[PDB]
């Protein structure tokens, strides 16, 4: 009922009560897709396939409505069904994929790119790439002419680093046993 | 080359011919999150987890910079480590992650709004959950207040929806078995 003086963040405690249990109707949800537009199909499955390692496991095209998607993710190729209607009930019930979204002509118009969303208006900032090893990672993203946002030992926190794709999405690089010494 | 028609597309020969095999160096990389900003936690919290069956498996305060991270993901809360860094370590290496921006103040301010970018400026355009029944998740999350974007059984593509989270940003609800059903 009083005015309160500023909070500050959620306490642990705050945060716990907010948080429900997993309703039985739920069990079986997965967290599957992430859909980023990309102006040139081609340049970002280069990148996507050659220098981040993922594996295109479906492709989608809408002729009428002049469209693709683009499904890569962490999957070996040989795993990826030959028979269509078994390969996309495969590909879309795999965890972790990204969705690229080609609108038909973006690739030859100088004008159009896409918003990456961490300047004015914000929202999406980025997806995240965990890795053996920051440091060695970076070194080919170096030597493959990839475009950094922040270098593993540029600013505060050290062994953490941020790459851009083709479109200048933001791609965290981290090591998920050297976050613990960041927090 | 010849100037061209306008793009029809990559065909499925151009898109393969644009993937590389997965380098020996990236063999252990997985997509590890999706960062996504958000007004007000207590809301985000209790949607991720009541409504859509998420667990919030790490918190992470930066009490001088003023934020919070959150990573929400489908696992098991039996399986998230006690210990501190065992904990970060364990969560971090999650496939699927999803990363919530609490920018200290956000809540307390009337005006201030994430983008959702399905509006210009466009890019990030949806996160997607696999789930067994769409119309039965549906239901469900009608009852639960939640708002659509896409009700399943409107627009073209049937047995597909999208919903809105308490900040605005899309997420599709889909059965990878009904997918096939709609190239
Ligand atoms: C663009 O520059 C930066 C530099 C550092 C960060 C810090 C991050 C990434 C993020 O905020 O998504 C951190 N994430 C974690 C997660 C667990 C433990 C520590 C950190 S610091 C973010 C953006
Ligand atoms: C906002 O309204 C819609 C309605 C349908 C769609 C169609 C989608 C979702 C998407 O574009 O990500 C489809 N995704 C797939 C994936 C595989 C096979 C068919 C489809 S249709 C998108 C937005
Ligand atoms: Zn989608
Ligand atoms: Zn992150």
């Amino acid at each position: 009922a009083e005015p309160q003086p500023p909070s500050g963040g959620l306490t642990d405690e705050a945060a716990l009560s907010c948080c429900s249990d997993a309703d039985p109707s739920t069990k079986d949800f997965l967290l599957q897709q992430t859909m980023l537009r990309v102006k040139d199909p081609k340049k970002s499955l280069d990148f996507y396939t050659r220098v981040l390692g993922m594996t295109l496991i479906q492709k989608c095209d809408f002729p009428i409505m002049k469209f693709s998607l683009y499904f890569l993710a962490y999957e070996d190729k040989n795993d990826i069904p030959k028979e269509k209607d078994e390969k996309i009930a495969w590909a879309l019930s795999r965890k972790a994929t990204l969705e690229l979204t080609h609108n038909w002509g973006t690739e030859d118009d100088e004008t159009q790119s896409y918003h990456n969303g961490n300047s004015d208006p914000r929202g999406f900032g980025h997806i995240g790439i965990a890795v053996p090893d920051v440091y060695s990672a970076c070194k080919r993203f170096e030597e493959l002419g990839v475009k950094f946002v922040k270098k593993p030992d540029d600013g505060k926190m050290k062994g953490l680093a941020f790459i851009q794709d083709p479109d200048g999405y933001w791609i965290e690089i981290l090591n998920p046993n050297k976050m613990a010494t960041l927090m």
